[PDB]
């Protein structure tokens, strides 16, 4: 049975230092690329570093160069982080995992926590790219990273060659001259501009923006292409 | 008519000044908020400054402050921004607009080219909460800011308390003991992790990751929560 434990989280001061271990069983651990990977509290997760079978190689996250060094002891199956240079973005619960670049296998996992003693929203959109035929129907979706009501969330188009016009204030609440085909709907975090039938002029660029604190952002565009 | 007609844009040196104009026209130009919206080449929508009908108040998006200043001559309709310390980044179609924070009304804009003379891969995913009965179908979207081949298309499942596990390593080749019933499709830029019917262990937080490139980055999450 595969096992990876971690092993040396706790609490440190930022600034210092903190080396973590893994302990590999169950699998020829010379034989695998051996990986951290950190996830912070309350977020996503971040690949730290990785160190080929034999050492030949490490890999290390652009966040944690010249501060954190990786290395394993293949006599005694045991995998190594040390940590320097301790920052508060460092703080996280850190997995041991295995192999590099995808994650077969991971540790429990072991907490450091860098400490002494808001922001803007964020607006993603889905898909990058939407292949329809004309009449058919189209789905834009809109993501914001906090919540938002329904009456500051705003969609816009851009076709080809032309400047971004309105066409929600909203809601569904369109501007003038903008077809009933297109509505929005959604509120809080997850939106939705609907387009109930293509028309050969809707094959364009769709930006939403969130209307309810400054800035006022965008999201990246979501591109509606014929097939 | 409402018109909104810019000028005064084009070449200028890194750390060089230029100040842009717009004529607005067809409205009481007094009763507005009017506003500059700025899209870098091949790039999305940023708001970038904004002034009250009467210029009791400004507004300046973080990169622009301390450099850009905005102002209006309500005798003349006219609205101007000046540019100074100009940077590379600032090299952009710049857009009059009407009013704030969303925008009725866009100019045509005007180009600011700031000149002398790769990247890594981010994952955004939709929606952000996906709330489902169980037996019902999930779909889970993952977007990839370049191209990426299914076979570099990873996802990851994490139930509450417990630590992250792969579900699928590319294309739809599940891990061992991850039932059939996760599917993943897409290539490219727009990638899909269908869960055909859910079941209670399947409302958990859904991760997808890329693994054609160093670092191998992570999507910023879907949780899967019962309706």
């Amino acid at each position: 049975e595969v096992q990876l434990l971690e092993s040396g989280g706790g609490l440190v001061q930022p600034g210092g230092s903190l080396r973590l271990s893994c302990a590999a069983s169950g699998f020829t651990f010379s034989s695998f690329s051996m990986s951290w990977v950190r996830q912070a509290p309350g977020k996503g997760l971040e690949w730290v570093s990785s160190i080929s079978g034999s050492s030949g190689t490490t890999y290390y996250a652009d966040s944690v160069k010249g501060r954190f060094t990786i290395s394993r002891d293949n006599s005694k199956n045991t995998l190594y982080l040390q940590m320097n240079s301790l920052r508060a973005e460092d703080t996280a619960v850190y997995y041991c995992a295995k192999p590099f670049p995808y994650f077969d296998y991971w540790g429990q996992g072991t907490l450091v926590t860098v400490s002494s003693g808001a922001s803007e929203i964020v607006l993603t959109q889905s898909p990058g790219t939407l292949s329809l035929s004309p009449g058919e129907r189209a789905t834009l979706s809109c993501r914001a990273s906090q919540s938002v009501s329904s009456s500051f969330l705003a969609w816009y188009q851009q076709k080809p060659g032309q400047a971004p016009r309105l066409l929600i204030y909203y809601a569904s609440s369109r501007a003038t001259g903008i077809p009933d085909r297109f509505s929005g709907s959604g509120s809080g975090t997850d939106f939705t501009l609907t387009i109930s039938r293509l028309e050969p002029e809707d094959f364009a660029v769709y930006y939403c923006q969130q209307t309810g604190r400054i800035p006022p952002t965008f999201g990246q565009g979501t591109k509606v292409e014929i097939k």
